[PDB]
């Protein structure tokens, strides 16, 4: 039409690449969660990720369900994750900006009580569940790195 494309106009930017831009949302845990395989300090262990929020909404995460550990319980102590408590809490939400680390002791999802062996270069499925109302089914590579350390 003059300058009805097609096209855009748009592109001076702005269409992006969309593509997906414009976001729409990004489930707020583009992540390949990793669990480490037994920790010289017993059975029990935790997840080592990061939960990497593309969206800037309060979501609170309440799941981390599993064929590995029998009591996932949810803890949080690095001040910009969700608390600063390495205590069983409620869960962490993430109020927006949700760019927190889980790692042993700096935030995390203690995946206690290991069901059955484990071995380092496996992977087990891992079922999240927020109470947004996710449900959400991941690959969980199962090896310990950096531990020992
Ligand atoms: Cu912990």
């Amino acid at each position: 039409m003059g300058h009805t494309m097609p096209a855009h106009t748009p592109p001076a930017q702005t269409a992006p690449a969309a593509q997906k831009a414009g976001a729409q949302a990004l489930p707020v845990t583009v992540q390949g969660a990793t669990v480490a395989a037994v920790p010289p300090s017993i059975r029990d262990t935790a997840a080592y990720m990061t939960l990497t929020n593309k969206s800037d909404q309060p979501i609170k995460l309440v799941g981390a369900a599993t064929p590995l550990a029998t009591s996932p319980m949810l803890m949080t102590t690095t001040h910009s994750g969700g608390m600063a408590g390495m205590k069983m809490v409620p869960w962490l939400t993430i109020p927006a900006r949700g760019t927190l680390t889980l790692q042993r002791d700096g935030d995390h999802v203690m995946l206690m009580g290991l069901k059955r062996p484990l071995k380092v270069g496996e992977t087990v499925n891992i079922t999240l569940k927020a109470t947004d109302g996710r449900t959400l089914n991941v690959a969980a590579t199962v090896k310990k790195n950096i531990e020992g350390r």
